[PDB]
């Protein structure tokens, strides 16, 4: 149906995660409590959460032919993620990682296995009809090439009554001077900490303050600041606030910013205020913290 | 499966894992995110790395171990395939995970950081091997791990050899890689007893010479006990009391060692099975593993 679904644009990864009880010192031999295969990455988490939120959604993203695609395309359909949008790549290798989860702080260890894999590029999201999204999520990375992807989406909503006009939210989760020029586009933008912090700002309050200035008229900037909650900051100048909802014990954090940012995105597509959405964000992938990976979330 | 003809193939029996290996600039600091500079997934475990030697070498050979269906299951058992190993005798459980390792070597300084499987999978139980037709193999090679349940296995190919001529027994032979107490019962089963450096050093043995006189006490009439000591060649032990030496063959450029142990115990196994004297079997251990310590992996053995 036109105007149902919520796009995410980013990464898909095979996880292949141990639980630990404590993290292992450098040049020791542990065991693990227990061993488990995640489809992960960025875009592909939020799709996890949307679909368990109840949000028809849809995941556009680069993979290759293979058993790891295999196995990550297998579980979207699990999850009743549409994949209809991937792009195929005849060349490169599809994602996969090794994660190790502290059992006893929810703290997670990455070591990404980056491949060859070429990025989405705008002639790909030149292909995708976009009448069937309400909302468009997309991952900062190949900064130049979204861009193109974010100006399409203007363009198309130039042509629409306000009712019918596409939501649009970017993230800017690495601290690279590329993805600042994504700050002015889409209606919500996600900062995350660690940009924060590599930006000189101390808390969620600087950096919503000091980084304001260059979001585009009338947009609403988020930042999460893990522990203490997160903050908003849309075009009247008042900052919000929510306190975090952590787990009595925290077990596995892996993904819980996927989590906040889908659960933030469901809720102002839903028509809740900002308030409220940043209150939900933090519900939900608080929840998350303290349970294995996203069944129980709701 | 096909028809495997009576008395041709080498069995070992043991452990299977899927050994996720990841090269770093530097160690990840906890709770952290790091690119590798290279990742690959290689089917590891005792046995079930002798069993890729074995079909290297020329020799039909099975795998018994336990596996838990899944994607984990479905990549080493395609990898079986891949060298052409015997999958038919697996014991497949209903609980647990199929064994799953992560290990991070430092690039910068060599380290290796390991996060070993869990142990949810049963292993494999006397009354597994119960079910198990013995008149395909020539050969049984146990990897000692639930000592008390192979001891049963053991009892059962004796059993099995004493209604056989001499031409139709199957030979023994049993692995003691780790040092715990439990496997020690085990140096008293089979017609050749590999015990390894780490085992022997542990014991308070600081050669090969040192292990062989000091354990042979410990295995069963007429057996062969076995010692491979790294750069400095393996030792045999056998009823004649003469201590047998091979001094190693090591490469122009050592490259990648992981499974050597399991190069020189399948290429012993192979070289005795094909009717050839133990100071011959030890040579040809010590020649195998050597090739295979300069190159990565276990292609190009020959
Ligand atoms: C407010 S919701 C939120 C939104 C974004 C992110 C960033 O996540 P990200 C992109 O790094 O995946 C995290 C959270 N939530 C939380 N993060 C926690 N930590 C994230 C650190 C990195 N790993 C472990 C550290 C601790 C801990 C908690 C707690 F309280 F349970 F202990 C919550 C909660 N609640
Ligand atoms: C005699 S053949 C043999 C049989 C068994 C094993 C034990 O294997 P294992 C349980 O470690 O899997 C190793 C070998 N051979 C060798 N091992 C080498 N090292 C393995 C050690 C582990 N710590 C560092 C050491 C380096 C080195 C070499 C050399 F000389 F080429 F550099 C040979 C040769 N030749």
């Amino acid at each position: 149906p036109r105007g149902s679904q919520i796009l995410c644009v980013g990464l898909v990864v095979l996880d292949v995660i141990s639980l630990v009880d404590k993290y292992p010192k450098e040049d020791s031999e542990i065991r693990c409590l227990s061993q488990r295969w995640q489809r992960g990455g960025n875009a592909s988490n939020s799709c996890t959460v949307l679909s368990l939120l109840g949000a028809p959604c849809a995941f556009m993203g680069s993979m290759a032919p293979g058993h790891v695609a295999d196995f990550l395309v297998a579980d979207f359909r699990r999850r009743g993620v549409d994949v209809s949008q991937v792009a195929w790549q005849s060349k490169g290798d599809t994602p996969s990682s090794c994660c190790i989860i502290n059992n006893s702080n929810g703290n997670r260890t990455i070591v990404l296995h980056d491949t060859s894999l070429p990025d989405v590029s705008a002639t790909d999201f030149e292909k995708v009809d976009l009448t069937q999204f309400k909302w468009i999520h997309i991952e900062g990375r190949n900064a130049s090439e979204q861009v193109k992807m974010l100006q399409r989406i203007d363009a198309h909503n130039t042509r629409q009554p306000p009712e019918q006009k596409i939501r649009v939210s970017v993230e800017v989760e690495k601290p690279r001077e590329e993805l600042f020029q994504l700050f002015g586009y889409g209606d919500v933008v996600f900062v995350s900490k660690d940009v924060a912090k590599h930006l000189g700002f101390q808390s969620a309050e600087e950096a919503l303050r000091g980084l304001y200035g260059r979001v585009r008229k009338g947009a609403v900037l988020v930042c999460a600041w893990a522990e203490e909650g997160a903050d908003a900051l849309g075009p009247d100048g008042k900052l919000l606030h929510s306190d975090a909802f952590p787990p009595p014990r925290v077990v596995d954090t892996l993904g819980a910013g996927d989590t906040f940012n889908a659960s933030v995105i469901f809720s102002l597509s839903q028509g809740r205020s900002v308030q409220e959405a940043l209150r939900f964000g933090c519900q939900v992938a608080g929840k998350k913290c303290g349970l294995q990976g996203f069944d129980g979330i709701v």
